[PDB]
């Protein structure tokens, strides 16, 4: 037997090349697997299967949940002897020795990953892999939809945008150097974040999540806001006392009615190939 040697974020790892039975820790390396029509047996789902968007959850199939992404359950992971464990090098630099007892770790941009890093390691799966050729065509096929999705998207770029998440109590702003973020920037939009008011302001987990008092959202007054959400109703006891604020009331994305209420799950969580197309296409359908 041998080996394929990888870079991950830590360094080069040792990837049997036989691989066939794969743990993933975030939904993002489950959309990567998908998408080489590769099928892992674990899943850090946070025990919510419809957390992995349509395309990427039929393709799948069934699979076992290994837990959470934060606290992944490492009985679960061994059980399913993996002969690969994808992690995230932002989420488990923790548990990283326990996870190369069981298995080979590729640790690898996720949650703290923007767009580009987060393609990045989508293309060090598929070397991984082996499957380079697949995973080139997969980009090739995907930079066609963006760009087509980019230049059909009608919305004016000069009017900047805030994409945040209302957390719990909130506000979390998604920076330039988030994934959603980035994304708005290859589609042309402008951060309504300066790449300096973002200095300060704490990190959700560690990750490019920014903490906003409703002052600092005055202060920058985005043009405008996408809102993404976990509710179906776009409901949320949370946002809405946000929109009875007096001083939400008088941000010019609000006043001049360019607020998007977005599935949070899709546009902030998956982090995929798939999911930045269905939100590229949303995007198109919101312009109108
Ligand atoms: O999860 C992602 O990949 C990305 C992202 O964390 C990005 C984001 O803007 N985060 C704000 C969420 C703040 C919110 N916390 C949760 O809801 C729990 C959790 O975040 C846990 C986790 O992530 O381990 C969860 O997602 O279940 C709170 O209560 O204040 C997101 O959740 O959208
Ligand atoms: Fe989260
Ligand atoms: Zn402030
Ligand atoms: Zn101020
Ligand atoms: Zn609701
Ligand atoms: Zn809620």
């Amino acid at each position: 037997a041998s080996t394929i040697s990888v870079k991950d974020e830590n360094g080069t790892v040792k990837v049997p090349k036989d691989a066939k039975r794969i743990v993933v820790l975030e939904y993002s390396f489950a959309d990567a697997l998908a998408a080489l029509d590769v099928k892992p047996v674990g899943i850090a789902d946070d025990g919510k299967k419809k957390r992995i968007i349509k395309p990427v959850r039929e393709k799948i199939g069934d699979y076992t949940s290994v837990g959470t992404r934060k606290q992944p359950n490492l009985e679960e992971i061994s059980k399913l002897k993996p002969d690969l464990i994808i992690a995230d090098s932002s989420r488990h630099k923790g548990i990283n020795k326990e996870l190369n007892k069981i298995a080979p770790t590729l640790s690898l941009k996720s949650f703290d990953g923007d767009y580009k890093q987060n393609i990045n390691s989508f293309k060090t799966i598929a070397k991984a892999l082996n499957k380079e050729k697949e995973g080139e065509k997969r980009l090739a096929e995907h930079d066609k939809l963006i760009n087509k999705y980019k230049d059909e998207i009608k919305f004016d770029r000069n009017q900047k945008v805030l994409p945040a998440v209302v957390a719990k109590a909130g506000l979390l702003a998604h920076p330039n150097y988030s994934y959603v973020g980035q994304f708005l920037n290859e589609l042309g939009f402008k951060n309504a974040l300066s790449d300096d008011v973002t200095k300060g302001l704490s990190k959700y987990l560690k990750g490019p999540y920014l903490q906003l008092d409703t002052e600092h959202l005055a202060d920058l007054n985005p043009e405008r806001m996408i809102i993404m959400t976990d509710h179906a109703k776009k409901d949320s006891a949370e946002f809405k006392k946000l929109q009875e604020d007096a001083t939400w009331k008088k941000l010019n994305a609000v006043k001049n009615n360019r607020v998007d209420i977005v599935d949070r799950d899709v546009w902030a969580r998956s982090r995929g190939l798939i999911s930045s197309e269905e939100m590229a296409k949303e995007l198109v359908e919101l312009s109108k």
